[PDB]
This record gives structure tokens, C-alpha cells and sequence, in this order.
């Protein structure tokens, strides 16, 4: 019924309805014009020419080691290119945030309402005649189909890039502490109102559980010491609420900043390294500030932990994903002379974009034994009799499963991966294409395209019918990777954008913020600024393992 | 005992402590250096002399009036000179914000908790021996003699400009959706969690009290008749909490966004001319789009009142207040090549700014009656008797009293004009030459350079002893005013910043927001862009009377 069904506004203009059957395109600073925002300006039409597609610029910088190796020793030309990767990515993202799952129209409800995920493409309105618009049949093809056909893992296809199960674990703990889906209230909603990197994963969410997680003396965080070696507190000692089975024996309750981080052994593997290193921060500050109490050194500890975060995450675990050659630089000046706005929020399609299920091995393979998912799931004992030091070299080892390239899901979390198809229907998400169109990508002409192949792009078509009505979780799944690498071209192009946004829109990379004395003086800052996945091991992890995101 | 009690650092440099005696100043991208960040850089003292005092600039906005009629008729010089209005005053304040009342440091708890006022001054530590920091006695001295000798209203002083109480009242309405103190926890809270122009003072903080206030019908407010006339519903029938005493009668208790606005019947009638906007909007939404469900009726009608709001605000009360002769303009295409965030934080020292006790008069004088306090605190029925229309007619002919200047808070509100001076206290606040430095502007070397005259600064100096010790609300009070206007240097130079932070800070004025589509098309982006104080009574107030900011 809604005449705006068929999304015809193209580049990024606004549909709105005039009418019962008549509609308008708002193509306002989209660079085009006329009655779908196709017609291009001139300065428009010259910019498209001198514009690469992504595939090109990735493989500049996938090549040509030896070129890159001047370029990563030449600050200012590294500098150089780091900000237009930083400045060109976030200008795709709307920001402040616009629509969510309830709002396919900007709305002072949508802005305002923390709750909810954002939506970088507005919701399928409830009238429409088919779940994509206008196009394809009624109903959408049956999700355990599509997921058995095409997403089921049949062998285990390893990472071409040899990303390991630390860098599986990182991405599973950190990404927790930004998408906390609100169970109560749908898929569309989130309970961590922070919407960014604020550790809450560590610290707790609300103030009463940070305070109870607290030793309240030298900015510190409870612990407790098994064995010489310190972990997390109890439950019954905090008085945290934890999700855990009620058979776990007391001790094995560990109690963090995340509810849900006893359910896996890897997450409570980095909950303990941070609580560590949260500590170890605490004991250097107070030495450079013996005039300082607790609660200061509890706080420039965090912004410390935050910093650390974001240096790892980019220049550790995003620069082995990417697979550039370019030596990927945080560094907050680069935008200081930039349009930039610091602030972020949490899109919903990030959260998809992120259920990474293929990564899962089929055994968690520590020391000399190699446990199931049965035998994973909400066993803390498997941390403490083989420890962090075991941990760490054995997942470093493991290698983790390709995500793209199709049928690759393990069958222990089909359910998981069903949910996820379902949910995206749930939440009215568009297209594959609409969402590539979105992001400056071009569309998909056929399924052979998409995977590459031949076999799986035939039972897609037989279940889709119509390639523009292609999903977008299942398609990044099966999506044909890039030469040798674990991603396809639309996991990428549309997952850095919501990545760079959320790490620099943090307020420590706000001018006002990024100052040495902010984080306690020089000795704090350079915590931030030499911080790595290795030294964080080597600073928390006892005998000092070596490690890194890939075998 | 903590090493930096004595603000050393200067030029915004921060302090920081490295023992218990000892202290270090951060003067990154301040522009200076050294100890305490007072050594210019080459392209520093450069600037330093080729920016003009604020009172130079100030001079030149409210002279040479031929002038300005024909730079106000040249667009493209009309926007760039609204251009460096915008940008030169944003960059005073820090967004994202810094401290509030519990945090002299920067901390995500101070960041993120939206409960806290933010505060463009740290507050001075417990541990500082005097409340000033290490300057002045170890008591501040008494509010009550404070608020006596030079702030207490002997005879009434009119504004020199003219101002009204439309003016008054609307700068009440208006700000009271911002500066809401939770007052549970403490004067430097809020529940205000928008920070900004949300118009909760319409439509409800919460999303609960929202839909109370709701008709769920073509995007409408619920609303009563009475005597022809459209007013607020009841608390009786709405079910939403309103704070008035048990003798009203419920038929009495109307019941808007604003749980405070019934203490008041000038608020009452603008919440009630707000009201009518509203729903006036909605009709004109639902003409353009039969199409359209309540919801969207209701969301895209809020959007354009958020606009008509910042645009009124600017256009014609920032206008008026301002006394330039320079035409202000409402233009969020102004910042589109320009670095700006558009967030906003609702800082403590904006609430104490805008304690403008003296506004008010001695009496309300309303067709031929003069209402005293006692009389007009709590009275609907006043509004109901002579209506809106003789409302906006009677408060548009009273004048207004003067701000600074001294000895104009009219008795009647005394202990709230005490308690501003107490919970500044309270607060820990600095200095108001420290809060002068913040702004980029001059300390006040003598009580004298203050106040303008002599009598006053005897009191004073005999109060505070020591000039860097003076207080900032109860110095906005007393403030020698620029000439023949209503405020000081202080009350301007310190304000315009918060305020055209907030406005345009609201996301309705970033450019993905700023588009006809936002607004449901050229019919209701219009609605905003010609919006005026005006054109929001004729076409809402019966009889269409002539209104304004002052007196003619
Ligand atoms: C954010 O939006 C959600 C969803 O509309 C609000 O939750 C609803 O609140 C109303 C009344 O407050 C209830 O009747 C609904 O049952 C709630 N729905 C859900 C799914 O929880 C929530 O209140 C909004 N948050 C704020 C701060 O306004
Ligand atoms: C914002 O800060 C205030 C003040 O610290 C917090 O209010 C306190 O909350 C704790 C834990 O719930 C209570 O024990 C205190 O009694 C509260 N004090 C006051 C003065 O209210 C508030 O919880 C914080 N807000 C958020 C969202 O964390
Ligand atoms: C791994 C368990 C999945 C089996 C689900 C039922 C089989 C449907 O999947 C079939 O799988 C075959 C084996 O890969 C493929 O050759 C076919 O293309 C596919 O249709
Ligand atoms: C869904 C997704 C997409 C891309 C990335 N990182 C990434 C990448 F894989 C290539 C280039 C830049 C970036 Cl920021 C990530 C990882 C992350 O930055 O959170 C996730
Ligand atoms: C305490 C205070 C200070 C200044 C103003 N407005 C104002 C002014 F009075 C002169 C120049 C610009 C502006 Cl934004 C105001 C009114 C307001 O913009 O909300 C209050
Ligand atoms: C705009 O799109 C509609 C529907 O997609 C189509 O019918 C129409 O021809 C298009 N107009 C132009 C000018 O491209
Ligand atoms: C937990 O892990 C231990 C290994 O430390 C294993 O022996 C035990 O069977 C596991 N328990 C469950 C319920 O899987
Ligand atoms: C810096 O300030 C301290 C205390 O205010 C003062 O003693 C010192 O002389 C100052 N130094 C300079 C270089 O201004
Ligand atoms: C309220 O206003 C009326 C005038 O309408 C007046 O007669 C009455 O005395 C007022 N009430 C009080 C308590 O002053």
C-alpha cells in the first residue's frame, strides 16, 4: 500500500509519501537529482569516474609489500592515508543516528530512545505486500532450509588469513559489551546504553554493579587468588548477578563486569586479563600519584583500559582482518582538523554484520585434550586446571573457521544461526542489494556472482528466485571471499564504517579529552599509545606466552 | 592540600597533581606553555592583538544602524556575518563535556551519567583550604547580607530595553525544559536527560507521561473546551502527576509536560498556546498526508515545533535580548563546512546564569488588576477569567526590571535569590574571575571596575575583602550593564555560548536532519523557517493581537 514499498529513492535520497499512491524523493546533498535521485550533477558525474570500486583499492593494498614497507616508515605519508581510511569511512554512517526498527521516518523517538539499535537502512513497512517490498514472493524461503543448504558446516574450512581462537575470543568479549540485545524487549534493542567501547563488559553497566565489583582501595577491582593465580571474585562475595547454572560450584561462579561471560571459558579468559591488567594500571598510577585515592585511580584506569582497547583493535586485530599491507595507525589527531562528529550508536546491522558463526572451530583444542561445546559451555574449571598461560599458547595454536564462502556453520549453533535469519526478518531488514546500494557497493546481477560458484548459487536461486531479494546475513556467509581471505567484499565495505565510527566517535579521541593528563600524566598516555594484544598478555599472562590473531 | 587549590594553570591548561605539594599543567593545543601556561606561541600573541575586546564588539553590533539595514539586505554578507556569530561562540564550550560537581577530573562517570549538570569549571576541591580555593577568608561571607546590600530591590528598575513579560514568561517556558534540578539529589542534577530543546516541557520526559498526554488521534494532544476556548486537559483525566497544592480544585489542574507549569499562569499560557501550535500543526500535516497514522502525525509535529522553537528563539528572543541592530539568523546550513558537534551537555553555570531574579516585577498586572505573588502563585482561574488573549495583550504592555545593575530582586522571591547564592556554594563553585579567564575575559581588578560606581562596591569590598574572591551569581546581579541594556559583560559573554550550543546542537540542525522530507515536505519545513514569536500567537490567541519581546 505504501507507494515508498519499493524503495525507489536511489542514492541515498529520502522517500515520502504525498499521497495514497504517490510519493516524493528528498535528494537533498546526495549530489543528484530529478524524481529518484538518479540524475547526476556534473561535479557528481566526475567524481564517480575518478572513484576505484573497493575491490581495487583493497588489492592495492594487499599488494605491493614492498611499496607499503617505505609507506609504514614515512610518518607523514602513513598519517596521510590513515586519515582519508578514518575520514571516507565514517561520512557513510548518519551521525546523530537517524531510524530503528520502529521508525522507517526520523523522529525525535528515534533519536532520543537509547534502547534500540539504530538502522543504517530504515525498516520494510508493515504494509507492504512482500517481506523485501515489493519484490519476490509473499513469504520469504524457510530459514532452516536456507540455513541446512548453503550455511551448514559439512568439513571445517580453515581461515585462509590463519586467524586463531584468540583472535575469535577478542572479537566475541569485546563486541559483548556494544551488543547486549535486550531479550525482554526484541532484537531491536540493546541494554548497553554506552553504545560504544565503555567496558562495561569489565566495569558493569550500572553504577551498583561497578561498586560492587570494586575492592574500594587503590582504584582497584575485586579478586580473588586460586592456586597464586588471580581471578575474578565469587557471586556470593559481590552479591553481582551472573548467569550461571545452578550446579556450579562456588568458587567457579566468577563474577564480572558481562552476565553472560561464565558461559564461556574464552570470554572469562580475557574478563580475567583485563581485571588484571585494570589492576596492574591501578598499582602504576598509584606509584606516579601517591596523593591520589582510590576512586581517581579507579577512573583513570578505565579511560586507560579504554584506550588500550581501541589501540588493539585497530592496529592489532582489524590490521591482521583487513590483510593490509598499510600499518593501520590509532591516532586521534589525524581528524582534529576534520569534520567529525565524536559520537556513536549502535547499529542493529552491525550486530548482524557481526555473527561471525563460521569462526567457531569444531573441538576447543587446550593442551592435550580438545573439548566440545557441551563440554565448553559453563565449565570455568577447564580455566583454572589448565590456566591462563595454557590458554593463551593453546589458542594461539587453534585455528578458527572461515566465515564467507559458504556452508561453514557448525551444526552445534545452528540454532543460533537460524535465530539470526529470523530475527533480521523480524526486524524488516531490506535486502542484500539495497544495503550494497547503501554503502556505495553495485548490485549483485545473479547468485553465481555472489558466492562464485556454481552449486550453492543454484539452491539460492531455487529458494530466492530473484537475486534482489537476496538476504543480507545468509549472503555475507556465502558471499565469495576475496583472494585468500576470510571476508567477501560486503562484510567489509559495510562493517568498517560502523567499526571506525564507533572506535574514534569515543570521547577520549575528542581534542578536549586526548591530553596526557587526562589518563594520569605521560606514564598513563603511554600505556594507551604502546598497548598491544602481546604485551597485554605479557603483562597479565604469567611466564609471559608469546601470542598473536593468527597460527 | 591538593597542590592545584590555587587554579594555577591558566589559558585552560589543566592541573594535575604529581605529589602532595606538587602540581603540573597540560597546556596541550592551549596555545601557550611553560609552568603554569602562560608563555604565548609565535601565532599566539599574534591573535592577542588582533582580537577585539568583547565590549569593542559589542559596541559595533549596537551602532551604526543605517549600516546594518543594508548589510541585513545582502544575504550572502548576512550569512557569513551569522556564520562567525555561530562558530567564535561554540568553540568556548567543550563538547563532549568534561566535569561536574562530583568530578574536577575527567572521567567516563562524569561523561556518561546524564543525571549530572555538566560544568565548564571545575569545582574546588573539598580538601582546598578556603572555598575559593586558597584566596579570601575561611568562610565565604554571608549570603544573607550579600543578598541584602546590593541584590535586595529597594525601588523598582525598569529594563532599559524594554523588555516584557511575554519576554519574561517565555524565557521561563522555554529554559524550564533544560533546567530541571532533581532536586532529591542534589542542585547540581537534573532530570532533564535530553540536555537541550526537546520540548519535554510539552510533551513529557518520559515515554509514559507521553502517551497520557496523547489523543492517539490524527497526532493530537488531548485537550478541554472551556467557554469556547481550547486549554489543557486535567490531572483527573490524564492521570498524569502535577505538583499543586491540595486547595485547587481538580477542574483546575491541567496537566501538561511540565509538572511545575501550573505554579504559574504565565507558563500556563504558553504551555496552553504551545498546546494549540501543536495540534494547529497536526491538521496541517494530516491536509498534506491523508495518507499518514497518528504516530507519524504526532512525531513529525514535534520535530517542527523543535524547529519553530530554536528559530523563535533566535530570531526574535535572542534577538531582542541581544540589542543588535545586526539581523540574527536561523541557518543550520551555516555549519554544514564547519568543524561542529552536534551534541550539547546542559552545563550547571548556564542554570545559574539564568536566575534572572530581577525580571520579575512587583506585581502582574493583568487588564486593570495587579496581582501580588501570593495572589498569582497557583491561580488557573486568573487565566480562565481574563483568558489569552487579554494575556498576551497585558503581559506584552508590562515592562520588565532590570538584571545587572544591582538592588532590583524583588522581595518576594528573596529566599529563592539566597538559595542561588548558597547552592553555588553548595556546588563549589570558582571564582568569578575565574569564570571572566574561562571566557576569555578580563579579571576585575577593584569591585569598582565591577559594578560601575561606588556605593555598591563599598558594600562588597567590605563583604569579599578581595576582588578574586567575589562570586559569580550574585556579580551577574550587580554588574555594571553595557549601555542602557539589561545585562553586563559577564552575563553575555558567559551565556551566548551555552545557548547557542544547545540550540544548534540539536540534531534537527545536523544535515541529514535538516531536509523538507524530516518535516513531512516543503509544508512544514516551511512552518519553521518562517516561524516568529508573532505568527505563534495570531495564530493560536483568539483576535490575533500584536505581540513582541518589549514595550513600544
Ligand atoms: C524506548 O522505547 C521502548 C519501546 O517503545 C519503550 O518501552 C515501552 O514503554 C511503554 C511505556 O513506557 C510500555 O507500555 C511498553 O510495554 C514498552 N515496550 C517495551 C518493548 O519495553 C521505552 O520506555 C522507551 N524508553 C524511554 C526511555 O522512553
Ligand atoms: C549518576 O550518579 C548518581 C550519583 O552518584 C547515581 O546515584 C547514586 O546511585 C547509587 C547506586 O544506585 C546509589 O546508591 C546512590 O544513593 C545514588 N546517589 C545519588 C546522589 O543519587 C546514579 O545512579 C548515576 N546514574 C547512572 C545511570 O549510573
Ligand atoms: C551438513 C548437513 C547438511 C545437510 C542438509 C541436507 C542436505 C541439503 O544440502 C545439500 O547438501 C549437499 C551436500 O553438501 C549439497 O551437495 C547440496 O547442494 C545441498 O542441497
Ligand atoms: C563486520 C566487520 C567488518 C570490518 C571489520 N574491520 C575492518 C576490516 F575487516 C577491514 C578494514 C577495516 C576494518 Cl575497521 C570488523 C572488525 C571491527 O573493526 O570491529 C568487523
Ligand atoms: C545567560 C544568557 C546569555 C546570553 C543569552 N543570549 C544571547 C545574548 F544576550 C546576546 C548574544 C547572544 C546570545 Cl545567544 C541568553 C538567552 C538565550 O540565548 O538563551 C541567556
Ligand atoms: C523512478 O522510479 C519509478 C519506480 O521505480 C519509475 O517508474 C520511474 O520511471 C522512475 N523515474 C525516473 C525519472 O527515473
Ligand atoms: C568440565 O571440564 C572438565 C575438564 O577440566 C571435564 O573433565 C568435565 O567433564 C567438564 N564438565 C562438563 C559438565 O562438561
Ligand atoms: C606559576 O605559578 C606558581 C603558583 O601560582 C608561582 O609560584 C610561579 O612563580 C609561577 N611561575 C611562572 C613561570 O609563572
Ligand atoms: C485567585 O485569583 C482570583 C481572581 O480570579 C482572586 O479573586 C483570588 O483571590 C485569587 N486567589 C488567591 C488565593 O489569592
Amino acid at each position: 500500500a505504501n507507494p515508498c514499498c519499493s524503495n525507489p529513492c536511489q542514492n541515498r535520497g529520502e522517500c515520502m509519501s504525498t499521497g495514497f499512491d504517490q510519493y516524493k524523493c528528498d535528494c537533498t546533498r546526495t549530489g543528484f537529482y530529478g524524481e529518484n535521485c538518479t540524475t547526476p550533477e556534473f561535479l557528481t558525474r566526475i567524481k564517480l569516474l575518478l572513484k576505484p570500486t573497493p575491490n581495487t583499492v583493497h588489492y592495492i593494498l594487499t599488494h605491493f609489500k614492498g611499496v607499503w614497507n617505505i609507506v609504514n616508515n614515512i610518518p607523514f605519508l602513513r598519517s596521510l592515508i590513515m586519515k582519508y581510511v578514518l575520514t571516507s569511512r565514517s561520512y557513510l554512517i548518519d551521525s546523530p543516528p537517524t531510524y530503528n526498527v520502529h521508525y522507517g521516518y526520523k523522529s525525535w523517538e528515534a533519536f532520543s530512545n537509547l534502547s534500540y539499535y539504530t538502522r543504517a537502512l530504515p525498516p520494510v513497512a508493515d504494509d507492504c505486500p512482500t517481506p523485501m517490498g515489493v519484490k519476490g514472493n509473499k513469504e520469504l524461503p524457510d530459514s532452516k532450509e536456507v540455513l541446512e543448504k548453503v550455511l551448514l558446516r559439512r568439513e571445517f574450512i580453515p581461515d585462509p588469513q590463519g586467524s586463531n581462537m584468540m583472535f575469535a575470543f577478542f572479537a566475541q568479549h569485546f563486541t559483548h559489551q556494544f551488543f547486549k540485545t535486550d531479550h525482554k524487549r526484541g532484537p531491536g534493542f540493546t541494554r548497553g546504553l554506552g553504545h560504544g567501547v565503555d567496558l562495561n563488559h569489565i566495569y558493569g553497566e550500572t553504577l551498583d554493579r561497578q561498586h560492587k565489583l570494586r575492592l574500594f582501595k587503590d582504584g582497584k577491582l575485586k579478586y580473588q587468588v586460586i592456586g597464586g593465580e588471580v581471578y575474578p571474585p565469587t557471586v556470593k562475595d559481590t552479591q553481582v548477578e551472573m548467569i550461571y547454572p545452578p550446579h556450579i560450584p562456588e568458587n567457579l561462579q566468577f563474577a564480572v563486569g558481562q552476565e553472560v561471560f561464565g558461559l564461556v571459558p574464552g570470554l572469562m579468559m580475557y574478563a580475567t586479563i583485563w581485571l588484571r591488567e585494570h589492576n596492574r594500571v591501578c598499582d602504576i598510577l598509584k606509584q606516579e600519584h601517591p596523593e591520589w585515592g582510590d576512586e581517581q585511580l579507579f577512573q583513570t584506569s578505565r579511560l586507560i583500559l579504554i584506550g588500550e582497547t581501541i589501540k588493539i583493535v585497530i592496529e592489532d586485530y582489524v590490521q591482521h582482518l583487513s590483510g593490509y599491507h598499510f600499518k593501520l595507525k590509532f591516532d586521534p589527531e589525524l581528524l582534529f582538523n576534520q569534520q567529525f562528529q565524536y559520537q556513536n550508536r549502535i547499529a542493529s546491522e552491525f550486530n548482524t554484520l557481526y555473527h561471525w558463526h563460521p569462526l567457531l572451530p569444531d573441538t576447543f583444542n587446550i593442551e592435550d585434550q580438545e573439548y566440545s561445546f557441551k563440554q565448553f559451555l559453563y565449565n570455568n574449571s577447564i580455566l583454572l586446571e589448565h590456566g591462563l598461560t595454557q590458554f593463551v599458547e593453546s589458542f594461539t595454536r587453534q585455528i578458527a573457521g572461515r566465515v564467507a564462502g559458504g556452508r561453514n556453520v557448525p551444526i552445534a549453533v545452528q540454532a543460533v544461526a537460524k535465530a539470526s535469519i529470523d530475527q533480521s526478518r523480524e526486524m524488516k531488514y531490506q535486502s542484500l542489494n539495497e544495503y550494497r546500494k547503501r554503502f556505495s557497493l553495485k548490485p549483485y546481477t545473479s547468485f553465481e556472482e555472489l558466492t562464485g560458484e556454481k552449486e550453492m548459487a543454484a539452491e539460492l536461486k531455487a529458494l530466492y528466485s530473484d537475486i534482489d531479494v537476496m538476504e543480507l546475513y545468509p549472503a555475507l556467509l556465502v558471499e565469495k571471499p576475496r583472494p585468500d581471505a576470510i571476508f567477501g567484499e560486503t562484510m567489509v565495505e559495510l562493517g568498517a564504517p560502523f567499526s571506525l565510527k564507533g572506535l574514534m566517535g569515543n570521547p577520549i579521541c575528542s581534542p578536549q579529552y586526548w591530553k596526557p593528563s587526562t589518563f594520569g600524566g605521560e606514564v598513563g598516555f603511554k600505556i594507551i599509545n604502546t598497548a598491544s594484544i602481546q604485551s597485554l598478555i605479557c603483562n597479565n599472562v604469567k611466564g609471559c606466552p608469546f601470542t598473536s590473531f593468527n597460527v
